[PDB]
């Protein structure tokens, strides 16, 4: 990837050749390798262009096995750029550019033709929206009148992707498929300073009350696959959630709530993590506004201490809160503060809060039963004892 950035050409020339040689030759193909190497190179909005234009020419030509590996090659890459290059994502937005959207056009209608069956378009319908996404005014005349060719194969993609976002299409699949490609537009919209407010806002308000349900229902655990629920999915759309409307979360409590399964406290913690680790843009939401839930999170490491202690001395059962216990501990060493604030203070007959915290925690270090654990519990109570940290555990007397 830092090589990209300057000898962009040497690494793109080889994949052009690649391009070509698959093109010509019929015979198929899965020497494929050099085209996943799109997905390491840095790529730049002008960058981005050519390879558009380059594989639109050769997609018809190239064989099934090739066109699947760079449709999942190229939707890589699109985050890259937006990752590397957020504001160059933010001026297609702010300024139509019309050498933008025609490629991602053309390489629309060249990529619906090839998907027909309902399996081709489960793969290829994440990468339409995308295409969609960078052809704003599209979306505009999809929501009005619709053009005869134009704008009805963009139309109809736009409400199929509802039926089965909504659960009416009888089809697993697509359901699945609709999760993720949407999940991804509300992504993008995050980045959107919303000060266009452009159709991608109202369009993802459409789509964001349908997906919280289906994503987000106690009472139906989502079950992506062969896991009890697609972990890495939920935390997504529940950061993209969060910042869309951080004031007053409605699933915080949902999740928060002691009733509610370990995964959906599992991906609180979580997506909580990426909050504090990861907030690139200032104008986003910041985790100060959590602070309210402080209380909460204590009694939940309290209950989850009991029972991890109590575990140690079922087999799923158990090694789930060893999981969740550790990432509550990671949670607190990259932020003490957010479990320390609105403090109990120590009662006449009972312990404080900070007390019954760092009580937890020292009954953790010798245990040698979870050394992984033990060892992250001396760095944790190794923050506690910072000079700034305190002053947090009472500030009516931090000297005693």
């Amino acid at each position: 990837f830092s090589l990209s950035c300057n000898n962009f050409n040497a690494v793109f020339s080889r994949i052009s050749t690649r391009l070509q040689e698959l093109t010509v030759c019929s015979e198929d193909n899965v020497d494929v390798h050099d085209i996943e190497l799109l997905q390491y190179i840095n790529v730049d909005c002008a960058k981005l262009k050519r390879l558009l234009k380059e594989t639109a020419f050769k997609f018809k030509a190239l064989k099934k096995v090739a066109q699947l590996a760079v449709i999942n090659s190229l939707e890589k890459a699109f985050w890259n750029w937006v990752e590397n290059y957020p504001d160059e994502f933010t001026k297609l937005y702010q300024i139509p550019q019309t050498d933008m959207a025609e490629c991602a056009e053309k390489l629309f209608d060249l990529v619906d033709g090839f998907a027909e069956s309902t399996k081709r378009k489960a793969a290829v319908w994440p990468l339409q929206i995308i295409l969609l996404i960078l052809c704003p005014e599209i979306i505009q005349d999809i929501s009005k009148d619709v053009v005869d060719e134009n704008n009805m194969n963009k139309k109809l993609f736009l409400d199929s992707l509802r039926k089965a976002l909504a659960g009416h299409g009888g089809s697993r699949q697509l359901t699945e498929s609709a999760a993720i490609a949407c999940v991804k537009l509300c992504k993008a919209s995050t980045y959107i300073n919303w000060e266009d407010n452009s159709v991608i806002f109202l369009l993802v308000q459409s789509m964001v009350v349908d997906l919280k349900n289906l994503l987000f229902n106690p009472s139906k655990p989502f079950s992506r696959g062969s896991q009890p629920a697609d972990v890495d999915l939920m935390i997504d759309c529940l950061v993209s959630c969060f910042r869309i409307s951080p004031h007053n979360n409605q699933h915080f409590k949902i999740c928060l709530a002691q009733n509610s399964p370990s995964t959906f406290h599992y991906v609180l913690v979580n997506s909580l993590h990426r909050i504090i680790t990861n907030s690139a843009l200032d104008w986003w939401p910041k985790i100060d506004a959590v602070y309210c839930h402080s209380v909460e999170l204590r009694n939940m490491f309290g209950e989850t201490l009991h029972k991890a202690v109590q575990g140690c001395g079922t087999d799923l059962e158990t090694r789930s809160y060893k999981y969740l216990l550790l990432s509550m501990v990671k949670l607190i060493h990259a932020d003490p503060k957010l479990l320390l604030c609105n403090p109990r203070k120590q009662g006449p007959e009972t312990q404080g809060s900070t007390a019954e915290l760092i009580t937890g925690l020292v009954q953790l270090v010798p245990q040698s039963h979870m050394p992984e654990i033990a060892q992250e519990a001396m760095e944790a109570l190794l923050v506690l004892h910072q000079l700034d940290s305190i002053d947090l555990w009472n500030p009516d007397a931090p000297v005693e």
